[PDB]
């Protein structure tokens, strides 16, 4: 079908493109500004990562994130799956931003160490964009840090420590009973300068990999670091 | 146990009546009126097929749906179990609707399609009644439409598709963040002519299934198709 | 990593303590009271269990419980995660006090039964503390029984029959729409003298067996019983 872009293994990640949706269907999808041209990206396993390559593909283009929405998934594990709605007037610049996420999976995906017991996300970008905003709180225009583990203790002494390594703002923190969907996740957001947010980033992975090794198996990741 | 009516491999569902409940434990439940027969149907793996099925029960008995819940399960994968409380006056008859249910399962999983990446599922009804209304929204005594996808975003696309093929009237559209319990479906409720409802449901049907193989996995059901 | 405390096999239960928690963070914390040295329990399988097992913790201790946060887990199964954080004065006072919580796993686990369908779970004291009270709704200083199943309708049953069974007075009844965490269980909660709480969990115990035994398998527990 014409609405396809394409697919891929990692997270099993889908996403297409619709030219002119009908206006009825349009009228019950909860966006912040409604196009008539619609990208769409959907997956299993993921939320930040999938947020992040979208930030790119926003930045490529002419197109804008308009919804953001999170099911609780991961295919039976503790996290996120995604769907990310962007709008524009050009169906040609809707499938380019669509392929640009596609893309950059393999690169966000680079921080993300998984184990029997649970798992570790991180993330970075110097300037955060449209989908970055909507989605993770980012400010627009600035540095950005995500910085989270599972079980979601983890993640609450992986901000501690974040935030004892360097002078950053905290945006927020999400947990299993607030700002999550009943996820096993604890979450610390971050802005700042961009030298102390990689600091806080880099300090929170450190301990966060010491902690999940400690139901005795080594946290994998399946791609390489891009921080 | 003189409660238990009977149990199904398919979604692990089971149905008990009880006759005379206790009042305090009924004046905790969730129920839009009181009565004191019950009868319960609690599954692990769906939500649209064992609401379908008890429709039938619904319509064969005096029995009234008084409650429909929501847990995100399915044992792993994208969608919903399901808890349906009955109230009536009459525990033979209380026992009658929950048997018709569960003989009526393997009729409504037959659209219901499964793979490694997700799922889609197809309901249809030429006149539905009260379990239809309480748990999916439907008008009692019209034809009734139901047209789901997960990963949620092709959900979104079997809908467009849907409401271009003829004219119906949405119902509402449910994603993970507006509807569900975070699962990661987007599923559209539709009503109309009960011609034109099978002609959306079976457009939705063939493009769902056209996107989800687009993983490397005809999807797959088990039992024969009823739409 | 001296906040590390201990980790295990049990339900993948680890527990840590911060001495001195960053004020950013602990202002973006969702607990009752600040307290300046934090101690933390997560895991991926059970609430109930871990709930109780801190509840002696906390007996053992000048602890306090300050949250309780509901993951829908059992990674993949029909349950809750848990987080659990206490506070208080003393870094000693808050290892002692999840040392107990871990040392206590192997009993608070006695009573949960385990099935390809579902699962069951009981819990009893004839005194209540700080955690029962805050993650269980229990009165401090009464006796406390909760009554749990899985598939959801079960515990339905095991409700009414236990309240059937003695006098006893219901805190709650929690289910997929209300009062957890869009899980799979159906739970009563109840308070009342010591010998007719025990009477109570232990017919919903009976009850339960019989029913998730109607799916083909004798339900299995990996721990002596202590009711």
């Amino acid at each position: 079908v014409p609405e396809f872009v394409g697919a891929s293994e990692i997270g099993d990640t889908i996403g297409m493109v619709i030219p002119r949706v009908d206006q009825q269907l349009l009228d019950k999808l909860h966006v912040t500004k409604q196009y008539k041209t619609l990208g769409i990206l959907s997956d299993r396993t993921g939320a930040g990562p999938q947020i992040m390559a979208m930030d790119e593909g926003i930045k490529a283009t002419n197109m804008e994130c308009i919804d953001v929405e999170w099911p609780r998934d991961t295919k039976g594990g503790g996290g996120h799956g995604c769907l990310i709605i962007i709008g524009g007037d050009d169906p040609a610049d809707a499938r380019q931003a669509i392929r640009v996420a596609l893309d950059n999976l393999h690169r966000t995906f680079g921080d993300v160490y998984n184990a029997k017991a649970g798992h570790l996300e991180l993330q970075f970008t110097a300037r955060a964009a449209g989908a970055a905003h909507l989605g993770l709180g980012a400010v627009e225009g600035k540095a950005f840090g995500l910085i989270c583990g599972c079980p979601s203790g983890i993640g609450v002494v992986m901000g501690d420590k974040a935030l004892k390594t360097a002078g950053v703002e905290p945006l927020n923190f999400t947990s299993p009973s607030h700002g999550t969907s009943f996820s096993n996740e604890g979450c610390l957001t971050i802005t700042g300068d961009s030298g102390a947010v990689r600091q806080a980033v880099m300090a929170g992975r450190e301990v966060g990999l010491k902690l999940l090794s400690q139901f005795g198996e080594e946290p994998v990741n399946d791609f390489p670091s891009y921080i």
